[PDB]
């Protein structure tokens, strides 16, 4: 009964689709709370809250592409009529699956904001301020670009400087909540379309990917035990006999040729 | 239903791919955390920073490349067509799957950046600060590389200290990144490279590594029941019957020249 | 299906491997933490490093070659054509299972460091230092051996130990990671004339590692089974029946001769 | 599968000897730590260490040669050719087997070195110490035993103390290591020699080892089975039925002279 | 499996022994920690000690001797050839087995030292102290009656008294190991002179203890069902029927005389 | 498996007196830790001391006595030849069984003394002192009936209750190992005389123990049955079928003079 | 083999009485810690505490009585020769099992003694004292009332409180020991009178009450059985098929007069 239970899950999309979630939304706690840390420098702070807000996503989603065995598959279909709109559909549920985990790379990391503070501490507007009207560009950018990690400086500072990063807190929430409604609309009208240009009928969908699963499955274990009896009958032709019968009778000691025959495995 | 699931995890190169990458983080952080300090001396930094840099990449890489079997069996194919092509497939798996204990050390230890702090705490350029105009170059090498193990000096000093500091973070963290990067689009177009040059279709492929795992798996428990079935004859000749037989009626006494006979395998 | 993974397991030479290096890195943490202190005395200070540096490789390398028992069938072969190369490559093969412990021993030892510095606190350059001009060599030498124990001095001396003590930390590592990367080519490169040096195939020699497993197994258990019968006849000799029988029906009481008789097995 | 493995570890000498020796570490930790005391008087020192290095050491070893069963039976062939070198070579196993515990008593207690110290307190060398050239030798020799267990007396003495202490320490471990060389060299040339002197092949050996102990044990198994039934026949002649039997249909009520007749058991 | 390995274990002498051991150092432990207080009077303090040194180990002794079964009946073969010299040796084993116990109290309540101490705190040589020149007798004894408890006297006094201690512990601990080297020493002649004095051979001891062992087994067995079987004919002659049948048919009402017949057992 | 081992226990007489002293020194400390006070009156203090020494001893003592089922049977025989010597010798097991209890208590409840000390506080010999001359008869038992349970007084009445309690824990202690030695050896030469005065040989004593046994066993069990019998039968006379029975066809409604046939069970 | 060891606890009358003496001691403990408070008025006092140590005894006497099954029908058999001594005895094993629960509570609540103290702090015997000769009788009383639950005054008052208390606890603890004593000689010779009146022999009194017990059992079960099948016809009158059956061929539909045909039961 373990098994039975263990494939329901696995036919699942919403269970699988719950655990890259819940796996992406641990690791960015982790790997936020562990290894980073702002440079407050003059020029070197956007990119380096840029690169924490971006590149994961890319990689995540190369991942979640690359490593989805059908897409293989349909690629070399399409690398060097009906059959184009079955692998669009094909590509689409692969599609489907893993956008999946930037997505909410994305939004957990702007929802908890702390990447976008340090993304974005310089291109703060600050026009009707008391003390940032006598100081110099250069000095300005210099004082500007130390608010997110540390304080130091006195009372006024400490407001200003809060003040700041609640507005950058409001500003990064805002962009993940737009995110996440506009990747929503988008998900259910492409769902949508996919439902509209689909030739196969409600009932035709499910003997489809029924057909593709079993085809995939069963054509491995015939390949599998296919080979294993034609290297069974090479073994008999070597030895003399089968590895899997027991009290043998003849026992053929091999020659220096049959050696050579053996080397190779005809491909 | 045990072993089971475990020859289907076996299977999985990913699942053995994730365990050889967090085996190689925790230890990576067992080993910093444990057995590094910063000498701190005037020309021996570079290169304490660049040995564990370096060298643990280069003996995890050698130790995923030797340590696989086929590739021992692969080389002897080379060492003193299409079996040529098919053998380049073949160490292109065995690469893809080497690869990754390296390249993770060197992400995971490059991401942390307490190596490359102490590896290059000597190149700092060091131009446009108050207390370093007057100072000799020798006593200016000797407070510079005091920077990354400790602190004793006023103010100033540990000020210009955490500012280096937050520098070469942000350096190693880009550098980490960078790496993560062009790796990941380095392994992706390889694997498109490897598509396009196969011989085989779709799906010969599978038929194809089917019969190199079965063809092992078979050749070796053949040998194996083959040379049991050997020595249990000869075991017959020498005291005169089957080690598995039971209420043997006759029991040969051994001669002192059958011990010799036995002496020597026959190889 | 206990077994079948447990033998598994054993046939894995990586896995006996990595048992093997844990289990020594462990002791060595323990050994050395437990019952090591340095002794500070004027002479007796560098042998102090040198033997728990050196003998406990030497004590492990001798215990990996003599506890292997094809070892000393190949001796008694050697002891008072195709043979040589084979015992050769068989001696090889025990060489590599032995030769781990020693290494990581070493390997450990010296990037812990702390047993080089105990080791060469004595051959410490000092020549250009503000303290060291004045004092004579006996004094000399009398407070450089009372660096690495403890601290009693002055900032000035707790500043040069160290700063010494630094020094000699990254040459131990440094040391260590020589070790290592020489290490590892050259058992790269002795793998590699083996496999050149071997006469048989990369198939025969499958065959010929079962074939010795398997005789000695086989033998061993051939041998067990035949004097079992040989002193089972014996004893129904002298008692009048079998061992293993139930409800015998003719009990010889032995006489006082028959004693003397069963006193002697006959070698 | 239980019994197997069980079997399997104590045929395995190498199991044995660690138990042997992890117990006898755990022991002579739990002895020191629990019930040692420097007595610290004028000429009852050394005698006081030497007691628990030495007095231990030949009391585990008489007991590890005394407590192997198959000793007393050979020292019974020699107590009032061929057959001597074989017994020879069972007490070399014998030997081999019960050496273990006294040597790692001795290791041990000389690697924690706190015997030592205790041991000769009274033979340090003091003749180039500030302090020591006024005292007369009974006074000095009272104010050395005073050394080991405690202190009381102003700083010189306390560190001339610890450099006395340290000196001895490391007189220990260095007769420690010592000893555990030469034990080790002695137990591999005693092996070579006995490999040289045994008139039997390497084949023969385990046929013999073999034979030994299966002759041991069917015999015990054989003896037990002839005197129950020996025993069950006098029961039937006394009651009239067997023990093992039901619904005995005849039960002899027995006499006044029976009794007499199971009284003695016929030796 | 598991009564398998209980006799196994029962048979072995050298596990009951362990036990026995033990049980009365775990016994001794406790005794001591919980009801022990020295009286620290006059004359009453010497029996004090030695009734907690000696009495616990004859009548461990005497519990040793008397629990054996065996015992009593080789004794009622005495109370009112070659059987005294086999009664004897089986005397032999039995004192082997009982010794064990007051030896190991003896050996553990020396070691510790604590009973000794109160035990000989009035026999303390005072001959060269300065406080005790110008004290009488009387109060010198009571002076003296107080170490072992209690201290409250000025630096000189506890001085003392710590040397007296120290010196009574060293007496203690000499003696412990004295008497544990003579009695080692003794049981290894005394074995050797039973197996000198032995009139068997080495095969046929074990014999002779197989066939002790299961004649007591089996006559205790077959005495049992023959008593079993008598009381339930008895019962048949009484009730009518057998107490372990079924459905009976017949029952037969008691009458007022066979109460009386059933009144006595005939013994 | 488990009733095997469970009656083997139960045979065991040594392990039910094991439990028997345990659980009386738990109980006894319990009890003495829990509700013991003493009075410190002047003339209510030994008697308050002697009843928990003594009566719980009788009390145990008549426990264990009246608690086994064979003496009642036993004093039945004596209450209103060889069956005496016989009587005699289950008398003496059963006493044997019993006395264990009151001894154990006894023998604890003198070795912690604290019971002693309230039991005669005031037979203290009292004239050596010197605070005790110049005060009346009835002050001086009023201030030494209040030794045992508190202080209140200046040092010198403390010391000389020190000095009181300790004498008197000596003496409790002396008494308590008289006790056990004197115990011990009664019982031993009970037992000896018991088998002087046996008439049974060694065989004969265990058949004779065995029968007893196996008779209360048997008469039990068939004196249940035939009565179950019985009454199975008048049930049957009474509604007309039997009440182990499936599918009774006939179902005899009882009468009014059934009910009073049943009311009587005729003994 | 479990209901087999709980029928065998079941029999045993010493567990049972071993069981209600730990509860009764339990909830004794309980009660008196948690609802407890002395009330110290005038002559309100001596109620309260007569109270808790009586009514309880008695409720648990008469639900010790009243409890017991066999009771009511040996009233019954009493309320509107052989016989009366049969169920005297009767009576009498009830009484025994009874009586055990109001015995333990009056002991543990009598060897506690906080029940006495505050049930007869106003008896109490001030004749001898400084402070009570000038104060009236009232305010004697009202200041003896209030010595049991706090205390306030002067340290004389808590002195003679203190006094008080000591004698009333040793009165309770001594009563306590008493009422043990004297109720153990009771049963002890009720038993023996029971023994001497009993008309049975020591075999006839097991039988007897095997048979009681068998009696009811076996009543219980068969009048069940005869009522199901009765109640089982008659459903079969009604439906017209038996509840146990299966695929029941005729159903028969009720009619209006059957419903007041099953209404009664026949009684």
């Amino acid at each position: 009964t373990l098994n039975n239970i263990v494939s329901s899950l696995q036919r699942n999309g919403i269970f699988i689709n719950s655990l890259i979630a819940a796996l992406t939304i641990g690791g960015q706690q982790l790997f936020s709370s562990s290894t980073f840390s702002c440079p407050c420098q003059v020029g070197k702070n956007f990119y380096y809250g840029s690169a924490f807000l971006v590149i994961p996503a890319l990689i995540l989603l190369v991942a979640g592409f690359a490593l989805r065995s059908q897409m293989w598959t349909i690629t070399g279909e399409y690398c060097c009529p009906l059959e184009c709109k079955l692998a669009c559909l094909r590509f689409f549920s692969i599609t489907g699956r893993a956008v999946i985990a930037p997505l909410t790379w994305l939004a957990v990391t702007l929802l908890t904001g702390t990447y976008y503070e340090c993304a974005a501490s310089e291109f703060a507007s600050v026009d009707h301020y008391p003390m940032f009207d006598n100081v110099s560009a250069s000095k300005r950018e210099e004082i500007l670009a130390g608010f997110p990690c540390c304080r130091s400086a006195p009372s006024d500072v400490i407001l200003v400087r809060d003040e700041i990063a609640l507005l950058h807190r409001y500003q990064s929430q805002m962009l993940g909540w737009i995110l996440i409604t506009l990747a929503t609309i988008a998900a259910l009208v492409s769902c949508c379309v996919a439902k509209c240009c689909s030739p196969l009928t409600s009932l035709q969908h499910c003997y489809w990917t029924s057909h593709l699963q079993n085809e995939r499955e069963l054509f491995e274990q015939a390949a599998e035990q296919h080979s294993r009896l034609l290297m069974m009958h090479r073994i008999k032709k070597l030895f003399g006999f089968i590895p899997g019968s027991e009290d043998v009778k003849h026992i053929r000691i091999p020659s220096c040729q049959d050696w050579k025959d053996i080397s190779v495995p005809t491909l």
